[PDB]
């Protein structure tokens, strides 16, 4: 099977010891306390559990003998036992790419990455424990972005100046990707140093996204800045607003925010997030209670120059809940209601 | 994505080739011949198979610079291709989980293990082929124990004096796993050596189990006796003792046996096992029809310090079926019918 | 759990460091143009998507100390992420076994690998993407042959006088994997090398399918030639007759072919290939435009010893349809409709 059957092994030769091995213990001890107005709901979606996230990856890079630009191939696994998950993770759940690289015109990945919007949504600004609220969260319609994605191009400048990047990226949609939609999507993020302070500015377009009985088109901004000062204080601070069009003329538009202080010092970080998510707007009528917001705390020990160890505690405070364009619920991250949740982990790279 | 995203990978120094690959490559061809009462039931079940339980693990150790216990950690592969399921296994799908331990207090781990409980029903007392009857086989509602079970913290003390050790566990249920119950258990077993003998017992309970339309609570304890005699001869006995009570008042009681008898010389070792579940009582009474038994023989050949070949014949008696508090039939390893199983196998560990 | 718990991990002496890690890195980006006859299922199922076919494996030999033949073993992980499927792909996917191997006799190898019959099937004619129409494709009942094939045992035997192989295997069916079947298969290949030339023979007969409501025979017969020239030409013919007899006493015949031509100058390889499968005849009739088609053309350059690039086009001509003995439609590779395929790919051997 396959374009090539086994061709490859039988005929080229092997690159043999070109790979390394490596992964990310995680692991997250986690008690959530949820107050969604059921009691049994509660007790179901509540209480402690282990959230594994270590993973194992397998990645390498290659000069080949008649090309000069440096060839590059990631396989990384999925999670091997996540909360609310059963346990096992395949090969390439994860960041999984062929590419190419050149120091003159950066790299050009192809396969399953982030795409560069939302590499902005997941760090700095969904940590830490902001996600459910500015990752995922959101009440609009269609798809605001697409985070990890499969058959994607991607391409990473280099760093111009020492002070300027860009990466842009287009790809399928996720039910292209099964032979079942023509869903397509494309991106461009743009960093640059001003000395103590990056700023950020991102967008994303989603177009032909079916949900709901409509055709959607989405398209998502976000500018942000992060800092870190000499007295050990650190900060970031985003803005991200998202608008989508529906085919029968339906217009929605919600905005989100994202903000972190942090203090280190010595073997010790302190972190304070906050973000939240504002009402949505249908057709110029703010929907009420639409709007998520989530406060979090966290202490963090280093432990190791290869490992932390952290405490986090944060409280969730999500929508009440909206209808989709076809008069039925529209699934989001407020939907099993609101918890708090108190957390201690570890976190380890070899 | 994540608890803390892919901040591991961008802020923590590697801690470069700290892993280790191993495994267990292990193939059993098995030829069931059941007499079920139905000859094309039979014919489906029935048959020869290749039974692959080989498998890939990675783990590891770390001192942390800041932090005295050692840290572990352990990423194992599910069964590649076992018989009477479909080929693929993840990783974690096996023991899988992160901890620390001190030459002091012992050994904690957090993730996927084995019970406390299950770890001694499985070995010594379901091998070879036992586990039809005594691992998973039995007619008792609810949860009778966890066998590999995530969401767990799990302590292995030292061996005290060269002679005593406890394990013990607590952890999330099966739904809670999943947020979708709020099932729950807890477990203990000691062993204690007394020369060429080691006793053993074990206690399990497990709490807001959820099956055939009640709410189950269990209680499993288990007491054996392992013996090593140097002319060759060695031994093990178990007792094991079910209860299960459902919120509709229902109550009901199981026991259960196994016992194994091995001759090792030279390169060679002969066993014979032995395992029965005796009547289910049910209020009270005894339901009859309801036991299982099996004999068992295997002969091994130490074909390498690292492998054995063996052979296998067993012979599976089951029970004649029950129904559950719903009245529809309650599912045993029985349901299937009777078997008997001849099989050759190899394991190697590398 | 297991045939025999986890006791290797405690009785064994490890034998670490035995093991190879390898992979094929493999990336296709595929455009499709379907012409199905509904814009909307031409708009879903064609499009771009990337077609990653990176698979990670695990494999390793032993000489056991009592044991002459070299102890043989393979763990192959699945497709990290295929086009028009989801990614994550579990290790025992693909290629998956234990065996013993001795220069005299051969090899033999038990678990998951490729039947002798569709071993020529795959390679050479089935290359390149000639397998919608050659491989799977096809409209005959029940199951022309196996391709990968869980509960197998499969012998290589040596090349004799540097001219003469066999390879010869028999295993369980798909459903008798499951313990839901009794079909089973059996197959035979023989290779001979005259100078220039290859020679290749084949047969396998599947017995006891189950589909649409009857029980189908199936024997599949093969010849092919193969052939390299001096100054840089190469190519393949092969003649592939098929024959499927179901238990209501319908009897059906298809015959099918492949054949490509390769111009090999330098670090370029120029290739045509076409392969077509004829009309289908049931019960002494031929079914009309029952028959399939492709052409394809292809470029690859030798862009490392290791690695190659390609470009490739080709165009699927299917069947429009027909109906299976239970009144519904047969499901055929030509179901979702003609298309043509444009790509370029990379393949890489560590
Ligand atoms: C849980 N039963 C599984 C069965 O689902 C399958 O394994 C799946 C595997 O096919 C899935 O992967 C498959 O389905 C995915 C969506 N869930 C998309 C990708 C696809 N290859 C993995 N995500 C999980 C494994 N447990 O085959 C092995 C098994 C044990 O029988
Ligand atoms: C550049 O950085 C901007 C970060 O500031 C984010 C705060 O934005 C305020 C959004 O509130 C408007 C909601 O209607
Ligand atoms: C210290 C380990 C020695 C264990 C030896 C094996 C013991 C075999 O005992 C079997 C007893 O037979 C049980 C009959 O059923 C008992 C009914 O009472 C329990 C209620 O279910
Ligand atoms: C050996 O190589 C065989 C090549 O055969 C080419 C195709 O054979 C003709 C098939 O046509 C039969 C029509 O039913
Ligand atoms: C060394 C032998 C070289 C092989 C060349 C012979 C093969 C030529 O036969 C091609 C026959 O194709 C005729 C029609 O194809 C089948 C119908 O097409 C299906 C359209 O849906
Ligand atoms: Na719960
Ligand atoms: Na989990
Ligand atoms: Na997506
Ligand atoms: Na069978
Ligand atoms: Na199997
Ligand atoms: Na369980
Ligand atoms: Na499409
Ligand atoms: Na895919
Ligand atoms: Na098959």
């Amino acid at each position: 099977d396959g374009a090539n059957s086994d061709a490859a092994k039988e005929y080229l030769t092997k690159d043999s010891f070109s790979y390394e091995v490596y992964g990310i213990i995680a692991m997250q001890a986690a008690y959530r306390d949820y107050d969604s107005g059921d009691a049994k709901q509660d007790d179901n979606l509540g209480g402690m559990q282990l959230n594994n996230e270590s993973r194992i990856g397998f990645r390498g890079k290659k000069q080949f003998a008649n090309f000069e630009p440096t060839f590059i191939w990631q396989i990384e696994g999925g999670y091997v036992d996540p909360s609310f998950g059963g346990e096992g993770a395949g090969l390439g759940e994860r960041d999984t790419f062929v590419g190419f690289e050149s120091a003159s015109w950066g790299q050009v990945r192809l396969g399953r990455v982030l795409t560069p919007m939302y590499e902005l949504v997941d760090w700095p600004a969904s940590n830490p424990g902001l996600g459910d609220v500015y990752d995922w969260g959101g009440a609009i319609g269609g798809a605001k972005y697409q985070d990890r994605q499969s058959n994607t191009i991607r391409w990473d400048s280099p760093m111009y100046a020492d002070k300027f990047s860009i990466d842009a990226a287009v790809g399928a949609g996720d039910k292209a990707g099964l032979g079942a939609g023509d869903d397509y999507w494309g991106g461009i993020a743009a960093h640059y140093k001003l000395g103590p302070l990056q700023l950020d500015a991102a967008y994303e377009g989603n177009r032909n996204i079916e949900a709901e009985g409509q055709t959607w088109e989405n398209n998502t901004y976000l500018v942000g800045v992060q800092g870190w000062f000499e007295n050990g204080i650190s900060f970031f601070a985003q803005y991200k607003y998202m608008e989508a069009d529906a085919s029968n003329g339906v217009n929605e538009k919600q905005d989100a925010m994202s903000a972190g202080l942090m203090y280190t010092t010595g073997d010790w970080q302190y972190k304070l997030g906050y973000a939240a998510n504002f009402d949505l707007e249908r057709d110029g009528k703010t929907l009420s209670n639409t709007s998520d917001d989530v406060v979090s705390a966290q202490i963090m020990y280093f432990v190791d120059p290869s490992a932390v160890l952290y405490a986090r505690a944060r409280m969730n405070d999500f929508n009440e809940g909206l209808d989709g364009l076809d008069d039925a619920a529209r699934w989001t991250s407020g939907t099993n209601g609101d918890y708090n949740e108190y957390s201690v982990g570890v976190e380890y790279y070899f």
